[PDB]
C-alpha cells in the first residue's frame, strides 16, 4: 500500500467463511480494532475455487503508532470461542516480496 511500511498489519486466524459475509466480518473487525486504533483499510485474500475467505487479512492504519496499538490490543486474543487471532507488523513481509 501506499502509506508507510511500519503502518500494515497482517492478522491471522480469522473465520473461513463464503466471502459474501466478507462485508459483515469486515465492519464487525473494523468496529474492534478501531477501538484501538485507526483502520486505513482492510482486505480479505480468498481463495478463488471455493470463493471462502483464507482466514488471514491485511490491515492499514492511520500511522505507526495505531498499527502498534491495535496489534497490542489484539494479539492473541480469543475473537470468539472458535478463532484466536495473531497480529503481526507487515513491513518485513513487504519486504521479503521487494527486497
Amino acid at each position: 500500500g501506499p502509506l508507510g511500511s511500519d503502518q500494515y498489519i497482517v492478522v491471522n486466524g480469522a473465520p473461513v467463511i463464503p466471502s459474501a459475509k466478507v462485508p459483515v466480518l469486515k465492519k464487525a473487525l473494523t468496529s474492534l480494532f478501531s477501538k484501538a486504533g485507526k483502520v486505513v483499510n482492510m482486505e480479505f485474500p480468498i481463495d478463488e475455487a471455493t470463493g471462502k475467505t483464507k482466514g488471514f487479512l491485511f490491515v492499514e492504519c492511520g500511522s505507526m503508532n495505531d498499527a502498534k496499538k491495535i496489534i497490542k490490543s489484539f494479539h492473541g486474543k480469543r475473537l470468539d470461542l472458535k478463532h484466536r487471532l495473531f497480529l503481526y507488523t507487515m513491513k518485513d513481509v513487504e519486504r521479503y516480496n521487494s527486497d
